[PDB]
């Protein structure tokens, strides 16, 4: 109901676009039943609509190959109409179409060279002569004939804008030849077509520029004016601009275009001179649409503002939208990123009456803004657009353009082999042969991050889940953890019951919990964001948890995202534990903590991991489910665990069959993962010392060690140390055993 | 201007926006536009001589206007423009919708009664979303691309009570635009237990502003605050959710520290205007969560840092008091660390009522567990009075993790029967007891004695 | 062919001394392209209406000079986050540098190469997609790339025979 | 400043209390200190136009 004005209904006028086999530039054939249909006679003229405000007149004629729901149309009319193989144009017959009397006509000039004769006398003169063919202004035909063909643009028609061509109408071509580049820019257009996701958006911005102007009838008896102000909000690269550009192109309202800071002025009077200018100028020209771009720029809180210029300018704008003086069929458009800046009264249905929320698309969305990209891009068969779409995960339609982009790119770089910068010109095998395989697009998709994670990117040492030693629990737990309300929400669905999104990791030092968020940051397929403990914290007042606030909030855009503390209780901390710590900062930071991650708002797939040596300190509020719903204790790993890791460490590495893990795993016992990790390295580094030592004998008398032996890790084990004492492990015992006797119950099982 | 109005007396001088023209001299950084000012000042009292030109003006941040505008002689007279009472929005209503194609089942006084907040601005958008509406209805009948519409379609088209009922749904008050926030539907059926507390509540809301009346009569003031505290996990935010989604009155959801910023002045001023529009939206009810942030204990951290939160709390305790007791705004604060409170919030006449959100004990288990479990596929053989039994201090976000992590299992389970579906080709209907079971094995205890 | 744009923006990072300026400056003289520098501060004017003026104007004498490159120098003083900033003079000048990079009018043929020390407190909006593409890197030369920066800089000046540039490109 | 000191071809620019001028950039909050920084720099990185511009600081 919400998009019903985006519905086609299958109009009989309708009818999918095909190629058309031999029908010329003014010519185009439709199935002879449709014409039955259509009321239609052989060799009438048609006036056929496309795509972007694009009329054209074709000869309708009888084809017993062509289908009905098909109309067969040739490069040059679909270039005129704008419109792709299987879009859908309208087709009525032309009334009363009146012999063009004068006509001019204008060559592109990359057709124009190379060419000798006179173009008039070797393709206009016959083409023109007993054709009897319609023509519109704003149409490029190419005419057969000649070393080359040349394409020409129909600049001028008297009478205006349509008209059949007659021999007694003078054909001239003189003038300036009409540049390539301008007919690109013609027919690189943006239209409503070319926004991806944001169909409800659209439909709502439709309903307000397109229905009033088309059918203002519905509005006349109904009895009531339709919303006459648009602000659309959103993150940065959603398609606020695009909209606006789509807007301009697809309208035939006049279309004013305001850019904020354009307005501002040095002179007093200025600024607010400009604003007055551009909405007279759009009262001026009938209905009309003004889109003010980066509205925030102009438009700041009266109350907040501080120069006299700017308090200025938003009561002018004020005034202007909704004075004593009301607007007639003038719509007010404007983009922001940020709404909340916006001054308050221009907020009220006055003015920008409805606000319209350009958001981050889901996987769909993304996937059409996929497709929408890469239609003028030339891609293999194994190009397969859906999986790209599900693999980008917070990516706004900004990000996938740049995806696109490098994607040609790589597909480029991969071509430099044979294509030389030093050559002028590129030869034709090779330029053919040049196509975007799926390869490219997975390189891309490495590359691809979020341009609103671009701050909080760091990079991570390329951590598997097999680098990991043991923790076998532990890894399934976290795999699921990302991995279930990401893949497969139906079952929650299903089953009624939102997803746990908090864990927390706490154990003695040098046993994986850093390791761990470094496997998650690799391997699960999400958003990962790596917060240090204390690099939230500010010296100013209030930005403490300023910075915290805009932290999850980049987690919620880029849902879903994992969110990961290295040392949670830097951050985390009891209330109140604290003397000094400003007026408090410290608490004020865990209370905004508490509530981004459970507070009235509604929950988003962003999964908060925290990793603490001393889980003991940390507010108890934090501990409860809903806020780090899960405590994995990560212990010493045991013997088994033992020889898990040594085997992990060692597994690029060449190392002697002698070598007896299992021994090493034996005898190292209370030992942490970190120390069997700096044996290892430590059995390396003597290694490494022996064969410097035998290159140096080596070249001493001219003027060895292929693999770890187990002498180096005799040596390297005589020399390692426990890290973990006994004291810290009875601590984290006890903290592990209170939270089990929590429960007050070794097992439970329900009665028979 | 005014020798123009003098000139074709009697005349009406009407100054759109005085506030753009007239700011504080003082405060003021340009000449040009002392001039001004120091120019409206001498036309106002020259105007007094003119025999008959009446200056009228408009503005909405009266405070901005000069001090020396504001005496005798010069706009001294000031009419206040408030909000609509229900009556009020009657007419408006009745005014916007007079040229409207109104149905028979349309009743503008429910649709009066329904808007709260709304000014007359938010009323007019509500009846063009009804006809935006009843508009959209028809667009399956007759399509955009069309070049004319059936004047069947015309004559069938008309605004329902339907229509009016979404537009509800959508409209909010264009002053709350900033402080919305989406809430997820709680409804008093999703909250288990603290039957007492939702009944308190709701009286506590309901009773001083339908009948303020008798509280006038019996002479006590009614109460303007109430305070959450208990452990964490038990239901305060809940019924804030629940508040929000459920009762008639506006609410504005606020962090704690969203308030503070760094620059000299903003906190005080972001509280001045978070009250303010409280009072432009009222009825409205105004949540702080976790109100041990910016009402915190003065004095304690008075030599360790800026020093700005001692203005913070101060102006959000003189806001409370300028607070009138005829304006409805009901202030709920919720706290888990109810002692490092500032005492002079807990001082009569701010956030006097006291709510204590106690552990559940075992029926209010029971209601936990059926609430968490309303929409979900339980099997029959899963005994909640026993599981309520077992875990004796769980907190309900301790009941809730419970039911998740059974669902987690479950989940588990149906996947894993999916793929050894796909791995022969080349199950889970609800949820049962020894998923519980098993995710009870893990059930911990959140709250400490 | 290939149907994509080229990237049109180009953002340059690293400590100072790295040769930020003078590599944007080799890029400008080996293509054929103007090469037209905007400094951070002496862009930053005092009455409102004045910066993004000058930046309007900057961009336009580019358009003149097309092809060009606009090196926009130290962009972190120029461009810092709206939200962070208090001042309204930054705020305009970064929604007019959004604008004038990518908006409903865009650049045609411009490439734009901005250089900082500091790349996080650019304005996020601008590391967007249209407006700055690519983020290179220009960091610490390695042994051999330092190996490089010497015999360059050493080329004018006239070498004994015991000179090896290599030891410095080792110990340095 | 610069400007005037340039246009005489032999120069010796000499500046009082530099320290007050040009801060370090990490040690003060002022955008317009590093702008003030970033403008000494570029001007001092290229005072000596093939000229006798000279500087001295106190
Ligand atoms: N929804 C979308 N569908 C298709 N392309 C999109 C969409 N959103 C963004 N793009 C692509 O991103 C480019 C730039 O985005 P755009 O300028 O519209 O962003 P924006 O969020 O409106 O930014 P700003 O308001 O700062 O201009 C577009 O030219 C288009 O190629
Ligand atoms: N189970 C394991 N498998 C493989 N390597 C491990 C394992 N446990 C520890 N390590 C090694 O420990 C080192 C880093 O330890 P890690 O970062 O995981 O510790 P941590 O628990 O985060 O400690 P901290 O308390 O100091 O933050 C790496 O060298 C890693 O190889
Ligand atoms: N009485 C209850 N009925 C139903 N669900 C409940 C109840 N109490 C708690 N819950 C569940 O537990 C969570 C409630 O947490 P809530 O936000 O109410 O806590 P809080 O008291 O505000 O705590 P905190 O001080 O930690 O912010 C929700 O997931 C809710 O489903
Ligand atoms: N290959 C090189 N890499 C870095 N710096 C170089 C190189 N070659 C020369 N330089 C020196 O760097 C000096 C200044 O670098 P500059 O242009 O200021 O870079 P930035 O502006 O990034 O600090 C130049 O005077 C030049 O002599
Ligand atoms: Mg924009
Ligand atoms: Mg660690
Ligand atoms: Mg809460």
């Amino acid at each position: 109901l919400s998009t019903a004005i985006l519905k086609q209904k299958n109009r009989p006028n309708r009818l999918i676009v095909d190629e058309a086999i031999n029908e010329d530039n003014s010519v185009v054939s439709l199935s002879q039943p449709k014409m039955d249909e259509l009321q239609l006679f052989r060799g009438d003229t048609v006036l056929l609509k496309g795509k972007k405000r694009r009329e054209a007149v074709c000869i309708v004629l009888s084809d017993d190959t062509c289908s009905d729901e098909k109309i067969r149309m040739n490069r040059v009319v679909r270039n005129n109409l704008r419109v792709r193989l299987g879009d859908v144009i309208s087709i009525q017959p032309c009334p009363d179409v009146k012999y063009g009397k004068r006509i001019h006509v204008l060559p592109i000039d990359d057709t124009v060279e190379g060419i000798t004769g006179n173009l008039f006398e070797v393709y206009l003169k016959p083409y023109f002569l007993e054709a009897y063919r319609p023509i519109r202004k704003g149409d490029i035909f190419l005419v057969r004939g000649g070393m080359r063909a040349v394409e020409f643009k129909v600049v001028e028609t008297d009478p205006s804008p349509y008209c059949i061509v007659a021999p007694d109408t003078v054909i001239h071509c003189e003038g300036e030849p009409i540049k390539r580049e301008d007919e690109e820019e013609s027919l690189n257009e943006v239209g409503y077509d070319d926004i991806g996701g944001c169909r409800k958006q659209l439909a709502q911005i439709k309903e307000m520029v397109e229905l009033p102007l088309r059918h203002p009838a519905l509005f006349k008896e109904i009895g009531v004016k339709p919303p006459r102000g648009i602000l659309l909000y959103g993150p940065p690269g959603t398609g606020k601009t695009l909209i606006a550009r789509a807007v301009a192109n697809e309208t035939g309202a006049f279309f004013f275009l305001i850019n904020g800071p354009e307005i501002m002025s040095k002179l007093a009077g200025e600024s607010e001179s400009n604003l007055r200018k551009a909405f007279e100028e759009a009262e001026k020209n009938a209905p009309a649409i003004i889109f003010i771009d980066e509205l925030d720029a102009i438009a700041p809180k009266r109350e907040k503002t501080h120069g006299e210029v700017e308090r200025r300018i938003v009561s002018q704008l004020l005034t202007l939208m909704d004075g004593l003086k009301q607007r007639a069929h003038v719509i007010v458009m404007a983009a922001t990123n940020r709404p909340n800046s916006i001054d308050p009264a221009l907020r009220r249905f006055g003015r920008f009456d409805r606000e319209v929320d350009i958001g981050i698309p889901d996987a769909t969305g993304r996937l059409e803004i996929l497709q929408i990209h890469t239609k003028n891009m030339k891609l293999a068969d194994d190009v397969d657009l859906e999986q790209v779409a599900n693999e980008t995960h917070g990516h706004v339609g900004a990000d996938l353009a740049a995806l696109c982009s490098e994607a040609a790119l790589q597909a480029i770089r991969k071509k430099m082999d044979l294509i030389d910068l030093e050559d002028e010109t590129i030869d034709a095998e090779v330029m053919n042969s040049l196509a975007v395989t799926m390869d490219d697009f997975r390189w891309a998709l490495s590359q691809s991050n979020p341009s609103a994670l671009r701050e909080t990117v760091v990079e991570v040492p390329q951590v598997t889940w097999e680098d990991i030693g043991g923790l076998e629990d532990v890894k399934r737990e976290l795999q699921e953890l990302v991995q279930y309300p990401v893949e497969h929400p139906d079952k929650f669905l299903k089953f009624g019951m939102t997803p746990s999104k908090g864990v927390l990791f706490y154990g003695p030092p040098g046993c994986g919990k850093t390791l761990l968020a470094k496997a998650i940051a690799n391997e699960c397929q999400a958003n990962f964001i790596s917060i240090k403990g204390p690099e939230l914290l500010t010296m100013w007042f209030g930005e403490s948890e300023a910075n915290v606030r805009e932290i999850f909030d980049k987690a919620r855009q880029a849902a879903p995202c994992v969110l990961f503390f290295d040392q949670l209780d830097s951050i985390a901390k009891a209330r109140g534990g604290n003397i000094g710590d400003g007026g408090g900062a410290a608490d004020r930071v865990i209370n905004q903590i508490l509530t981004e991650m459970d507070g009235m708002s509604t929950k988003k797939n962003v999964f908060i991991i925290g990793a603490t040596n001393r889980p003991d300190i940390i507010d108890p509020a934090i501990l409860r489910p809903g806020r780090l719903d899960q405590l994995i204790y990560i212990p010493l790993p045991d013997e088994k665990s033992r020889v898990a890791i040594l085997k992990a460490n060692l597994r690029k590495s060449p190392v002697a069959k002698d070598v007896d893990l299992e021994f090493l795993a034996k005898m190292t016992n209370g030992f942490s993962g970190a120390d069997l990790t700096e044996i290892c390295q430590r059995a390396c580094k003597l290694a490494i010392r022996e064969s410097i030592e035998s290159e140096i004998r080596r070249e001493r008398e001219r003027q060895p060690v292929p693999e770890i032996r187990r002498d180096h890790f005799e040596e390297a084990m005589r020399f390692a140390r426990r890290s973990v004492s006994d004291n810290d492990i009875r601590k984290y015992e006890m903290f592990a055993q209170t939270l089990q006797q929590s429960r007050g119950f070794g097992s439970f099982r329900f009665p028979s």
